[PDB]
């Protein structure tokens, strides 16, 4: 009598065990013990709630408050009003289109003669209708309710959908990730599918109409009903012109695929739109807790409970205490930033920091699609700061007073990200506008240390590498850039404070002054600087200008510290000195290492090794003519398009240390050799498709330019010299797309394609694709990835490599059988429904029934515990499970697929997941709950903001935060879960291609042909005893190093090194001298525990 007091002119009765119809509204939500909308009960939703926007003292009375938000003015009542008669016209159309499905085939005839058409996949939307003489028609309070919620979901959709990366674009297509065509991916992200915009737009109906599920109903209703809502509701906006729906076919670009995918975007609103500066009057007006707000002053976030898009995992006590540190800091507007990018504009804004205005007709198709994709970044940013800096100034005179607190979140790799898509921690056009640091200096005299810390923020922002250098050559460096290239752009810079003005050639001057500097966190140093000049008291300077200590090498370092086992090594040493740890040397600061003892960073150690793995290659395959032209051409290719390539006019090859910054990266994150391939020949075709558009802009100006000087005009320095480099890569092009090279019995040979290159080009629409693409991918793969990754081995070690394969087969083992348990459940479960009358395919499982079947997995460990931190690297979302349609519209179209929560296989995820999660996401966690914190700065990841007054303390707090993170042992987590696992599993039970799978991680290639399952289950026991032995040696090292001296400057920016207070001297012994006496320390150790096992 709850629920059926409030509705009982719904149409059907209310029980499970009826015999004609039944309402399956009413038996699917519950009222709520207290209420959590102000539309229940209600007659007339649209109006009760329009009469409330009419007025401040209505709002104030209606929402029950003392006062209201000041940014509600005159301006945005008035744009309110034109808004709720827009809702009153979507109704319109939803009760038009009702009727039309009532007539055509006569379905209202046969729902009122008892015919079960509620239960259909179409009209599960009649179950919120009454009768009306002999036809039906909606429910009033229902209808207007969602209308209501489509109307703030039409104003804040944008900001707060997902970014989708190139893995995302890859599933959702079905196309391989290395084969993504060019500009698919920027496609993607500026609008949204059908899954993801009727999604979110259900979860707002729900919340709007302010009931409770029923645990022990059908998913079928619980989650169906909402959703036929929200399709009717983005029906009726395309019908209005309010979203945009195009339509993708995949078979244009591959003919093999037949998927279709839709696309809607929503119609923006104008910038100087008054209703931007209060854009969440409906939500606040509406639900007694609002989500979707903006916080002043005292109002502090909520802290969440559970992990982003992870609800099965819930934040861990010491994870709460990070998240509440760092919503309690305060944001303030620094306004001489933000007058000057008003007084610059959009477009000045786009033509210095973005591409600027485009010509179409000068510009390659590839080209210019990744040109929009960069202007779009930079508009958006723009647009979504000063839509906030509206706000802010309705609540103060003083703009600079007000401050702002942000809402955080726990990442599924334990990292904490601001809530929203262009926030100070994200979008660099924001980051020099909102900053949590401040400082008071006194620059009267330029030999105080308030000085020099003011000198090493300006050298910092001015791309100078200030953690390689020490003090004195820092200033003398910096000096020549004030009275040199920078003096024209500071002169405009002093001018603009005093008056407000910029001249009409303003992009120009700082074109030219800044060159390759040029950057947005450059901009405010300039300013800085300007107005110090200017200031008539320079011994209380105020600034918002700040520090950054940025870690060197963050990844790659961790992973060596981490996951490395057994004996050390004197590479070891050295290597690991370059990350920032140094042993015997008391009180050595970064700086002090590269100005004297190595200049070489992990980068350039890396590509000297594979300038050695490449000589040998070539020396194997001396005698072979055929492969050793086709090595010459990928080099060659690869010089005439890459600066970190070079080769003299002796055949001699140079090489970068930027060659192997991306790979050396993404290595760690767990990305194969085909990973590697597909990025490095990516760069190449983007500096080809480059190059096509000076084709084009050299033909317009004169059109009896030769082909040769029309391409490589400022490559060459006469028409002979063009003519040669026009043959070259005419002839590379040909030779690498014509035969690819196979590798069979150890060695490689090469196999013609015939699909070769040739005809003539066409600068305008010249595109790389098909088997051509291919062909140049086989080439890099086994010419330059292969030495390439040799190179990466020797440096980090042989040790290392080794924990992160035995890492890889554990986690993919365990998430294989975690799959199959679960899809063999959900199947027997949905056998005995099909034995109860009262069930109908098509309502699938309960939510009761679904968490016991996720509780009957609890016996195989699928989470990681480190103590304080969690993770499940299984967790996804995916709608293979279900395998049937939830909604569709009245239309019969926009069919919406059940998508619940299940384990998925993992892949090669398991290894970022450690690294990331052990790495620097718990660093940072300690950096924000440790004893004596830093306050007043924006955690970045890898990298912390710190005021210019205490530069030297936080900095020290940092390096401490770094030494706390490296006694943990990600090996011994995953082996704990993982022994658990092999106690319970059950191998006879698993489907064959399961079977299958894990015979694929356990066994040889020559093993795994007719292994049974007893060889299976005997190979899997023996990744548990090596993960055993590798945690075993990482425990002793940890030990062992924690008794000596050591210094630790993985943040390098300031010079402040943290001591471990050890008390054996290692001083004044070479690389070779200290690894024997930390060998004999582990040898010491290793006995002492045996021998305690013995007593």
């Amino acid at each position: 009598e709850g629920i059926d007091a409030v509705y009982p002119s719904l149409v059907g009765t209310a029980d499970s065990k009826a015999e004609g119809i039944k309402n399956y509204f009413k038996l699917s939500f519950t009222l709520p013990e207290e209420q959590k909308s102000r539309t229940v009960g209600s007659e007339a939703p649209l109006k009760d709630v329009a009469q409330a926007l009419s007025s401040r003292a209505r709002y104030e009375l209606f929402t029950e408050k003392e006062t209201a938000n000041p940014a509600f003015n005159g301006e945005v009542i008035k744009r309110y009003k034109e808004l709720m008669e827009h809702g009153e016209g979507i109704a319109d159309i939803l009760r038009s289109r009702l009727a039309k499905f009532l007539n055509t085939k006569d379905v209202g005839k046969r729902f009122a003669q008892g015919t079960e058409a509620n239960r259909w996949v179409g009209g599960k939307l009649l179950n919120i209708v009454e009768q009306d003489g002999d036809t039906f028609k909606y429910n009033e309070q229902l209808l207007q309710t969602a209308v209501l919620a489509g109307l703030q979901w039409r104003l804040t959709a944008t900001s707060n959908t997902a970014i989708k990366d190139a893995k995302d674009v890859a599933a959702i297509t079905g196309i391989d990730q290395a084969l993504l065509p060019e500009g698919l991916v920027e496609q993607f992200d500026t609008g949204m599918t059908l899954t993801e915009a009727v999604s979110s737009l259900a979860q707002k109906i729900e919340s709007y109409w302010g009931l409770s599920r029923n645990p022990n109903a059908p998913l079928g209703y619980t989650k169906g009903i909402p959703t036929a809502m929200a399709a009717e509701i983005l029906a009726a906006f395309v019908e209005s012109t309010d979203v945009v729906e195009n339509i993708v076919d995949m078979s244009e670009i591959d003919p093999d695929n037949k998927k279709t995918i839709g696309l809607y975007t929503i119609t923006e609103l104008d910038s100087f739109d008054p209703i931007n500066s209060f854009p969440t009057a409906i939500e606040e007006a509406v639900l007694v807790n609002p989500t979707e707000k903006m916080f002043f002053g005292d109002d502090i976030p909520p802290v969440a409970n559970t992990q982003l898009r992870n609800p099965a995992v819930r934040n861990t006590p010491e994870q709460k205490a990070a998240l509440k540190a760092e919503q309690a800091t305060e944001f303030y507007v620094h306004t001489p930033m933000v007058q000057f990018y008003e007084t610059l504009g959009k477009d000045r804004i786009l033509e210095l920091m973005g591409a600027g205005t485009l010509n179409k007709e000068l510009l390659n198709d590839n080209h210019a699609k990744s040109l929009e994709g960069k202007n779009r970044s930079v508009e958006d940013s723009y647009n979504q700061l000063f839509s906030v800096i509206e706000q802010v100034r309705a609540q103060s005179e003083d703009i600079s007073t007000v401050p702002i607190h942000y809402a955080y979140n726990m990442t599924r790799v334990g990292r904490m990200q601001m809530l929203g898509k262009y926030n100070p921690q994200s979008a660099k056009l924001v980051r020099e506008a909102i900053l949590p640091t401040k400082a008071t200096l006194d620059l009267s005299n330029q030999n105080n240390e308030d000085f020099s810390a003011f000198q090493l923020g300006l050298a910092q922002a001015l791309d100078i590498k200030v953690h390689t250098m020490t003090r004195e050559v820092m200033s003398d460096e910096l000096t020549k850039l004030l009275e040199g290239n920078l003096k024209p752009a500071i002169d405009m810079m002093v001018e603009f404070n005093t008056t407000g003005s910029l001249p009409e050639n303003a992009v120009d001057v700082l074109n030219t002054a800044l060159g390759d500097r040029k950057s947005f966190v450059a901009l405010m140093a300039l300013m800085e600087y300007s107005r110090y000049l200017v200031a008539e008291d320079k011994s209380a300077f105020v600034t918002p200008l700040y520090v950054e200590a940025d870690g060197v090498t963050n990844g790659p370092i961790n992973a060596m510290m981490l996951m490395t086992g057994g004996l050390f090594t004197p590479d070891w040493i050295r290597n690991i000195a370059k990350g920032g740890l140094f042993i015997g040397s008391p009180n050595k600061t970064m700086n002090e290492h590269r100005s004297t003892a190595d200049n070489n960073d992990l980068y350039q150690a890396s590509t000297n090794a594979l300038m050695e793995s490449l000589g040998k290659l070539r020396s194997n395959y001396a005698s072979n003519m055929p492969i050793q032209s086709q090595i010459d051409s990928l080099l060659s290719l690869m010089d005439l398009f890459l600066p970190d390539i070079n080769l003299g006019e002796n055949g001699a090859l140079e090489l970068k240390r930027g060659i192997a910054k991306n790979p050396l990266t993404i290595t760690i994150y767990g990305s194969g050799a085909r990973g590697i391939a597909g990025k490095l020949v990516s760069s190449v075709t983007d500096a080809i498709y480059e190059r096509m558009s000076d084709v084009l802009k050299a033909r317009a100006k004169d059109p009896n330019i030769s082909a040769a000087m029309a391409m490589f005009g400022k490559q060459a320095a006469s028409e002979a010299h063009a003519e040669e480099l026009l043959a070259r890569f005419l002839k590379d092009m040909e030779t690498l797309t014509s035969t690819v090279p196979v590798k069979r019995k150890g060695v490689l040979e090469l196999q013609s394609t015939g699909t070769g290159a040739k005809g003539k080009i066409n600068p305008k629409t010249y595109t790389i694709k098909g088997e051509q693409l291919k062909a140049l991918q086989e080439n890099m793969l086994h010419f330059f990835v292969e030495p390439l990754r040799n190179g990466i081995t020797q440096t980090v070690g042989e040790s290392l490599v080794y924990s992160t394969e035995q890492l890889q087969k554990a986690t993919q083992i365990q998430s294989v059988v975690l799959e199959d348990m679960f899809k063999q459940r959900v199947q027997e479960k949905l056998a005995e429904k099909a034995k109860d009358p009262t069930w109908k395919k098509g309502d699938f499982l309960t939510q009761k029934e679904l968490n016991d079947i996720q509780a009957s997995l609890n016996n195989l460990a699928p989470m990681i515990e480190t103590g304080s931190q969690t993770f499940y690297i299984a967790g996804s979302e995916n709608a293979e499970v279900a395998n049937q349609v939830l909604a569709t519209n009245l239309d019969d179209r926009m069919r919406v697929p059940m998508s619940i929560y299940a384990p998925a296989q993992a892949g090669v995820a398991g290894i970022p997941f450690m690294t990331i999660g052990t790495g620097d996401g718990m660093m940072m966690q300690t950096l924000s709950t440790m004893k004596g914190a830093p306050k007043n700065t924006l955690k970045i990841f890898d990298g912390m903001n710190i005021g210019l007054n205490d530069i030297t303390d936080a900095s020290r707090k940092a390096n401490e935060a770094v030494y706390t993170s490296w006694q943990g042992n990600p090996i011994k987590n995953v082996y704990e879960s993982y022994a658990k696992f092999m106690k319970n599993v059950d191998f006879s039970k698993l489907s064959p291609e399961a079977l299958e799978a894990i015979g694929k991680s356990a066994l040889e290639y020559d093993q795994r042909e007719n292994a049974t399952v007893d060889d299976i289950a005997n190979a899997a026991s023996l990744i548990e005893r090596n993960l055993r032995n590798i945690a075993l040696g990482v425990d002793i090292r940890h030990k062992v190093l924690d008794k000596v001296n050591l210094s630790i400057d993985q943040m390098a920016a300031v010079g402040a090194p943290y001591q471990n207070n050890g008390k054996i001297d290692l001083s004044n012994m070479t690389p070779e001298q200290q690894a024997d006496e930390l060998n004999k320390l582990f040898r010491e150790e290793l006995e002492a525990r045996k021998q305690k096992v013995a007593k």
